[PDB]
């Protein structure tokens, strides 16, 4: 760490505080994240998982039994950008470009059997060139996913897939497609899709919009560990009501990204081929740094 000069704190991640820092030598500006052999090995694997839509893991510093992860620095996150674009909303072509890029990032990670597991606007980082990138990829498998960050800040449930909430132990890459569908809806409507404030409130918000899942739409759901026959039975709502005024192509894709059955939920690779992206472009966001 003597090689870095902390410039400022840019947030408190799930596994520790993140600082903007400068390499005392190269002068390179980076994000320094202050955090077992298994964890060390897993994190080490992440260094090779490189893609233009995945925030680059530059190095890992393991000292005094303390862990620091050195990342590429980006100037803004999607949560801030959305708050800033609240009055007018993010233009559709930009939402479309961001979604397309994030799907490319996911398709890449998923091909290497690596899941993110905790996608949320705070871990989607953007630059002036119109790129968006996934931050903290793989850290959940490496260290695990807690309920409260080292800062005691409640870990958001808003983007959690229903199979996780229902106790599935061996969930899949489909969990990241669910999260991204939630974020896609939020960019379009300017409001979180399922802002649950407890595990049961999160599940019930999902059920109220998508209908209470049953064996018809999700074979095996009633056997899941945390499924209860006493759950209320709510009817499904039309997506025309959920994400107006998204067009039919967007509503169709969002529907496949929010399918209950993880086996049937669209993959990142298949989503890239969806008609919604026929006219995709790469606009530049107007960032105020
Ligand atoms: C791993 C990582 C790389 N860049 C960021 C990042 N950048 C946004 C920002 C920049 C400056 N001040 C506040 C937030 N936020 C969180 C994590 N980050």
């Amino acid at each position: 760490m003597e090689n870095f000069q902390k410039v400022e704190k840019i947030g408190e991640g799930t596994y520790g505080v993140v600082y903007k820092a400068r390499n005392k030598l190269t002068g390179e500006v980076v994000a320094l994240k202050k955090i077992p052999s298994t964890a060390i090995r897993e994190i080490s694997l992440l260094k090779e998982l490189n893609h233009p839509n995945i925030v680059k893991l530059l190095d890992v510093i393991h000292t005094e039994n303390k862990l620091y992860l050195v990342f590429e620095f980006l100037h803004q996150d999607l949560k801030k950008f959305m708050d800033a674009s609240a009055l007018t909303g993010i233009p559709l072509p930009l939402i479309k470009s961001y979604l397309f890029q994030l799907l490319q990032g996911l398709a890449f990670c998923h091909s290497h059997r690596v899941l993110h597991r905790d996608l949320k606007p705070q871990n989607l980082l953007i630059n002036t060139e119109g790129a968006i990138k996934l931050a903290d990829f793989g850290l959940a498998r490496a260290f695990g996913v807690p309920v409260r960050t080292y800062t005691h800040e409640v870990v958001t449930l808003w983007y959690r897939a229903p199979e996780i909430l229902l106790g599935c132990k061996y969930y899949s890459t489909a969990v990241d497609i669910w999260s991204l569908g939630c974020i896609f809806a939020e960019m379009v409507t300017r409001r979180a899709l399922f802002p649950g404030d407890s595990e049961i409130d999160q599940l019930f918000r999902i059920f109220r919009t998508l209908g209470t899942p049953d064996e018809v739409v999700w074979p095996g759901v009633t056997s899941m560990p945390d499924y209860k026959p006493s759950f209320p039975k709510w009817a499904r709502q039309d997506f025309s009501k959920v994400v107006p005024p998204l067009d039919e192509d967007g509503r169709s894709l969002l529907s496949q990204m929010l399918h209950y059955d993880p086996n049937k939920r669209i993959s990142a690779k298949a989503a890239l081929a969806h008609p919604f992206f026929q006219d995709v472009t790469k606009p530049v966001p107007h960032l105020r740094l």
